[PDB]
């Protein structure tokens, strides 16, 4: 349910930000695509 | 391009490995899923 | 130098954000405390 | 308490890893530095 609330997060470092938003990019991609994509990918490349 | 190079990363502590596991799951969604999809993700749920 | 730039990640959900959120703070800290504690660390829950 | 279990985390890809291990890196920093040391990175770098 919690996927729509705003929560900023100001990182002070553009590097370390670049990690950061990675993640965050990440996170709202494994939240995007389909549950299966993940089992799928799971054996695309991931262990 | 270094997508399939098995790096381990032995993750002491179970509630730490539990955030970055999903970080390297989101990681694998971020390079498995189609660039358009992560467009749409960005209006989605993303900001 | 890029540790003191003001990078606003905005992350929709609050589930989310608390993952995220736990990586800017840990890189925060990656980006703080004495290089000693991390070799120090790397031998006290690193792997 | 679970901070010394050894999870293991086979990251496929290595700039994938380099961002996950910069995770757990910080995250074991996390739980390495004192709890004083995280109130004055916030005033430090953190934001």
């Amino acid at each position: 349910s919690d996927g729509d609330v705003v929560y900023t997060l100001n990182i002070r470092g553009k590097r370390k930000f670049e990690k950061v938003k990675e993640y965050k990019e990440a996170l709202d991609l494994l939240d995007y695509v389909q549950p299966d994509v993940k089992k799928a990918c799971c054996q695309r490349n991931q262990i």
